[PDB]
């Protein structure tokens, strides 16, 4: 039996970020089922940062994370965590009212957000079919996140603070014993006053082991693929391109193009594989919007974006289950919100007020709590 102050289940971006901030204050042990911490959703994302995405809570958590991403502590990473990648949202269906509403809402959080005419959008991504383009919004402040460096920075930070990150440690049994939570894995047993449930799409399964009422988390499959651009076009500086109705996105990645139908098909938590229909739909939508020809994609994959009913993230203690803390419902936002989520969850776990910089973005206990869910 190994004792800790905080026992975290899951070493994806959620558990790693929460563990990182906790590790400054006590002994953290993170238990991870897989052989590597980023095998599931955290290693399968499109890795983009944009404030104007998701619910108001998500936008606040994303905005509040930028300070850390732009100024992490010395030794956290070797190179910047963010690289410039503006986002251009293109109207392909001639909906000027919706385009205006997205522009106005985005500009309220991003003063530099711009409204583009069709010619401006096509100047930026010249493969757009001009007769299908009706205008766009443009966020000059978007960025790509180096997920590997961020995730490894969190994990290394735990270990440098005398915490432990234990892979091949699937939590199999969980029990409240003598005022603490005890977790049995095949390799070893662990005890801590606080159990942090950061198990991604499996958070409700972890609650099931513990006898704690689950949240109603719904994992949803999203597939993506990479394909080669035609030999004559340099697309490496293109923005992240999204359609106005979120039917697809397309962004440069490692000399290739990364596409997705931006799907969200509800599934059980599992090691999710891409579906042929997903890939074909994404290819069709990109070929409908652009002059690109997509041959058989060179690599395809899928990951899970897991949501509760209201689309907001969850960080808070369970009602009626002492010491059981949810870090859940990251949706499609877990990487871009991870700095604010990690710092806020650590404060809440420790029963401390949220730091002032988070409060200035409108973050508080109530907006994050699982107890807002009803019934
Ligand atoms: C295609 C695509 C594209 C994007 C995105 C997703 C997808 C699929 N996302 C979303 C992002 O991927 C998602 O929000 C986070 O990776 C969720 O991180 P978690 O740590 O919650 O889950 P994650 O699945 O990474 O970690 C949970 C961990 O818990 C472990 N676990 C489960 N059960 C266990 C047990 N019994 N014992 C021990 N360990 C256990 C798992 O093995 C797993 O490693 C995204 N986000 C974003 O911010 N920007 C973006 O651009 C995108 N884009």
């Amino acid at each position: 039996m190994i004792e800790a102050d905080y026992l975290v289940i899951g070493a994806g971006i959620a558990g790693a970020s929460t563990g990182y901030w906790l590790s400054a204050h006590g002994r953290v042990v993170v238990l991870e089922r897989e052989a590597q911490p980023g095998y599931h959703s955290t290693g399968r994302s499109a890795a983009h940062y944009t404030v104007a995405y998701g619910t108001p809570q998500v936008r606040a958590l994303t905005a509040a994370s930028r300070a850390f991403f732009d100024n992490p502590p010395a030794g956290f990473c070797e190179h910047p965590l963010l690289s410039p990648r503006p986002e251009m949202v293109v109207d392909f269906s001639d909906d000027p009212e919706e385009l205006r509403r997205q522009y106005e809402s985005g500009k309220a959080l991003v003063p530099q957000m711009r409204l583009l005419d069709a010619e401006q959008a096509c100047s930026i991504v010249p493969v757009l079919r001009r007769d299908k383009v009706f205008g766009a919004t443009y966020d000059p402040t978007g960025a790509d996140i180096d997920t590997d460096a961020l995730h490894q920075g969190y994990l290394r930070g735990i270990r440098r603070n005398q915490g432990q990150v234990l892979c091949n440690h699937e939590a199999l049994e969980i029990r409240r014993v003598d005022g603490a939570w005890e977790v049995r894995c095949d390799a070893g047993s662990y005890r801590a006053a606080v159990l942090v449930n950061a198990a991604g799409a499996w958070c409700d399964a972890i609650a099931g082991l513990a006898g704690v009422r689950p949240l109603g988390l719904q994992p949803k499959r999203r597939s993506a693929f990479i394909f080669a651009p035609p030999p004559g076009i340099d697309c490496h500086d293109w923005p992240m391109l999204v359609s106005l109705d979120e039917s697809f996105f397309l962004k440069p990645d490692a000399g290739m193009l990364l596409g997705s139908p931006a799907n969200a098909d509800p599934v059980e938590a599992h090691d999710v594989q891409p579906e042929q229909l997903d890939i074909a739909t994404g290819m069709y939508l990109i070929e409908e919007a652009t002059t690109l020809t997509i041959r058989r994609p060179e690599h395809t994959w899928a990951g899970l974006r897991s949501f509760v009913a209201d689309g907001d993230l969850v960080a808070g203690y369970a009602a009626n289950a002492e010491g059981f803390f949810w870090v859940a419902a990251q949706g499609g936002y877990g990487i871009q919100t991870s700095a604010a989520m990690g710092e806020a969850s650590a404060a809440l776990i420790r029963h401390q007020p949220l730091p002032a910089h988070l409060r200035e973005h409108g973050l508080d206990e109530a907006m994050l709590s699982p107890r807002r869910l009803s019934p």
